[PDB]
């Protein structure tokens, strides 16, 4: 396989710097790198190898990878080659991955435009094989650096694996008979189209609104901040799926079902021993549903209420009523009441200052082992 | 067995009442409860289930678990019954155990002492069984008392466990070649009087220095200073296992071994995504003894230094000396010296106000599944 050998030689390399992270804009180590790239016999070919040569050679003047970006952002090939240094996706430092694209509607695309790929890998470096790394942001690479049309990867084929293992299990387990239809038996072709609705609607929504990141970034990375953040941009999705009459009727429909299904379960079960950013808002819309009539709980049994969209609307209504309030108040004035909404419908130690997993989702992880 | 049958039952009224945690005070509840146990044909006869139901029946005038906490402080037998609210271990609710004592020491109970338990599970109810409950405190009792010398459970084989599940694969893939010898195939009896010793130390030294727990217990739950707090115990715990001459010289080498390598390993990759309280010290840890000449990385694998006794020494003076502070400063100045010196030496995102795991230990976390 070319592309097998291709990848053999960024592997060894990967492995070669493992312990030079501390020297990645370091222009000596750089030099180094660029020429054993350049002198691979498979990978110095290929184009985008030469742009991050040239991008890594000339770093000490511009510390940008320009050209490489170049050739990414405008798909001269279906290839991601870069030197990494993400924080929160520490197994990636030089990597290489090749993609396929996922077919989109075009209303979606249209109306609710981003610079979002869904993406399935086809092959990849190690560093890429990390179940952790489920997307690429520009600012991945050591440049650190995001332009506002920066394509923006997500490897759908990770979402899909984590629907399969885990949410369809918690469906089962937890939701009474009947509650998501379309996904029941849905094959991976089809998830797989509902997640790239997911994650395109996801990004459109975030730069939406009166608060949008990465404007305000810096005040939603708050654990219970960045999942509310997260929890307002997919109730944003979920209502464009179920409002948008443009929309395909039943891909709209398996698109919502999807959503809800990952927000309601495989995210309100996530990080011990403590909930993830993404678990403590996902906790937050159960407490918030339950209270305010959208779902109802049977003997540990979820029922979807038939007037859940309103309520998912009065929810989204009403955090959209707390940060509108950045334009007579400070964002820190905000940030306090978009605590105080999350803290009175999750689980919150003051002494502690962080979260517990609320005992209805803490008894499914013992049970489930998620 | 007659204890088959006893827990059976447990278990059938564990189910019953597992959705009616908001009435475990409730009075109605309480006396429903208490004539189902009495009723119960087995569990119902034995002298600690006698004394849950009179706690529970008197429960309005006395909100105490008076009666059974007699029973087992005094260890009329080797069970444990009681209504358990324990926001930190929420699989117990109406639970039941019978354990095994285990060999002590004379001069470790002796110079050490505190009312600890270092006991091994021989039955117990579904709650007891899940691997988050380590231990049993006085105040997971449903009238949340404590007193210092109410008997403080630890069991021993769930340690035991942990240490063969992660530990040994730890030590093998990280630590350079003889690091513990004593630790080398060790079977499950030396590894649980390691840890009894590990246990009892820990109990006795939290209340020992110029902040001791419980009395500054609310300024030591942020999750740095939590681990911090875990860690000047046990770091106590270990010197006194090298320097107190009056201990059994084998046993006090296989205590040293043990506690430094579940605080330098096994506690260092607890928690996702995000380190737990006792990973963020113990992630100080090695990266204090790695600057401080106590530990060294070879080919990504640790070798401990000739020099780690002194080094550990220095560590907990450095400790010791920010608390001696309280008693010029307030409790608060003290937590933000504490969390400055953790800082120094953790990864901590401001914007999160959390932490990340360190890079040893996030590839370690990816490489063996830990
Ligand atoms: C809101 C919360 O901080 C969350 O992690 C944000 C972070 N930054 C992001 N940036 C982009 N482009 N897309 C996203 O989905 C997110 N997620
Ligand atoms: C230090 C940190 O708060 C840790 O969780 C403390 C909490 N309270 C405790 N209380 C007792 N009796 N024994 C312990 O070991 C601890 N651990
Ligand atoms: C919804 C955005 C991303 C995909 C989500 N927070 C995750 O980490 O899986
Ligand atoms: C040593 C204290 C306890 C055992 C430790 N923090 C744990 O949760 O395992
Ligand atoms: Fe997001
Ligand atoms: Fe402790």
């Amino acid at each position: 396989s070319p592309t097998a050998a291709v990848i053999a030689e960024v592997d060894e390399l990967r492995e070669k710097i493992k312990g030079s992270r501390n020297s990645f804009r370091d222009q000596s180590f750089l030099d180094q790198l660029a020429q054993h790239i350049a002198d691979a016999p498979h990978l110095g070919r290929q184009p985008i190898a030469r742009a991050l040569v040239e991008d890594l050679r000339g770093y000490a003047s511009e510390p940008r990878l320009a050209a490489v970006k170049a050739h990414i952002n405008e798909e001269r090939d279906q290839h991601i080659f870069s030197l990494f240094d993400a924080s929160y996706f520490p197994s990636l430092s030089l990597e290489y991955l090749t993609y396929e694209t996922l077919p989109t509607n075009p209303h979606l695309a249209a109306r609710y435009a981003s610079p979002t790929m869904p993406v399935n890998i086809i092959a990849s470096s190690k560093g890429f094989q990390s179940r952790v790394v489920v997307a690429l942001f520009p600012e991945n690479h050591i440049d650190g650096i995001q332009r506002g049309d920066d394509l923006i990867f997500y490897f759908i084929n990770k979402f899909v694996e984590r629907h399969n293992r885990i949410t369809r299990k918690m469906i089962d387990a937890v939701m009474a008979e009947g509650s998501f239809p379309l996904l029941r038996g849905a094959d991976d072709r089809t998830v797989e189209q509902a997640s790239s609705w997911w994650v395109r609607l996801h990004e459109y929504h975030h730069r939406q609104g009166d608060m949008p990141i990465p404007e305000f970034l810096r005040y939603k990375k708050l654990k219970p901040l960045a999942g509310l953040e997260e929890l307002r941009v997919d109730v944003s999705g979920m209502l464009v799926c179920l409002n948008d009459p443009e929309l395909p009727a039943d891909e709209a429909r398996l698109a919502y079902e999807y959503i809800l299904s990952e927000r309601l379960l495989r995210y309100a079960v996530e990080g011990i021993p403590r909930p993830n950013y993404d678990a403590v808002a996902s906790q937050l819309l159960f407490n918030y549903l339950s209270e305010h009539g959208g779902i109802e709980l049977h003997g540990g049994v979820i029922r979807l209420c038939p007037e859940l969209p309103a309520v998912l609307t009065e929810f989204l209504d009403r955090i959209q009523r707390i940060e509108q309030r950045i334009h007579t108040t400070s964002a820190e004035e905000v940030q306090q009441n978009l605590l105080e909404f999350t803290n009175r419908y999750t689980d919150y130690d003051p002494d502690a200052k962080d979260y517990r997993h609320i005992p209805f989702f803490a008894e499914i992880k013992e049970r489930l082992g998620v």
